[PDB]
């Protein structure tokens, strides 16, 4: 693989991102002054457990759709069999959503963009999963300190999806080669931007995994349905 091939894979991944990112970074940054008032917060805390889980599962569904669209536009992914695609999307898609959320997270006041405004942890009291909420906030806080650029996000989330160490893969050799090529791309682009320093600072791969799993566990506990099943409907 040549320099031109590597730079093209970079441009193709970043383009696929830019087209599927759902929320424009500029919009999210500008919306940072648009903070929920006490009464609105109280308005959310008073809502039913059932309602809050309905709202949250719906936003998650939408976000997963965009991430699935991202994946389909990564070179090679479509060329994999339906089984291997779904194997990669099963946990991978939701792991990507949780990384993407650091863009909608403001470290200065520890708030998150939710349904049009920024609000802190207390917004989600009705859900009755404070430790799950804490885990998201703390993961998003640690990622924000890295100041991910749009392209770093793009490249890093491609690697989250395209990973050969996932249960029950068939064309495992071919996913290893797709993972290899995107690793070259990510590394090349980091050196070019003198941003190699983030490599050691990236969240341990199994931290994002165990976070995703615990959230999926609790999501299904509220009688919903695994996100992979829902996504299959489209
Ligand atoms: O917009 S969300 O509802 C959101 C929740 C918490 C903080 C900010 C934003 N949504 C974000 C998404 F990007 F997916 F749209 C979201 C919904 C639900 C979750 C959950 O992790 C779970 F369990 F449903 F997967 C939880 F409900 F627990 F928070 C996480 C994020």
């Amino acid at each position: 693989a040549s320099l031109t091939e590597i730079e093209h894979l970079v441009q193709s991944v970043c383009k696929s991102y830019r087209e599927t990112c759902q929320l424009r970074l500029e919009d999210l940054l500008r919306q940072r002054s648009n903070i929920f008032s006490r009464e609105e917060v109280t308005g959310y805390q008073r809502k039913s457990m059932w309602e809050m889980w309905e709202r949250c599962a719906h936003h998650l569904t939408e976000a997963i759709q965009y991430v699935v669209e991202f994946a389909k536009r990564l070179s090679g992914f479509m060329e994999l069999c339906q089984n291997d695609q779904i194997v990669l999307l099963k946990a991978g898609a939701m792991e990507v959503v949780l990384v993407r959320m650091c863009r909608a997270y403001n470290a200065d006041n520890r708030t998150v963009f939710f349904e049009g405004k920024y609000g802190g942890m207390e917004l989600f009291r009705a859900l009755g999963c404070s430790e799950l909420i804490s885990s998201i906030f703390d993961f998003s806080h640690s990622l924000s300190a890295l100041h991910f650029s749009e392209d770093e996000i793009a490249l890093y989330t491609a690697l989250v999806l395209i990973n050969a160490h996932r249960p029950g893969l068939q064309e495992k050799r071919k996913v290893e080669q797709l993972q290899y090529n995107l690793e070259l791309a990510f590394h090349h682009h980091l050196s070019k931007t003198h941003r190699q320093s983030i490599l050691a600072k990236l969240p341990p791969k199994g931290k994002l995994r165990s976070l995703c799993s615990q959230h999926v566990e609790r999501l299904q506990i509220f009688q919903h349905l695994h996100p992979i099943v829902v996504q299959a409907a489209f």
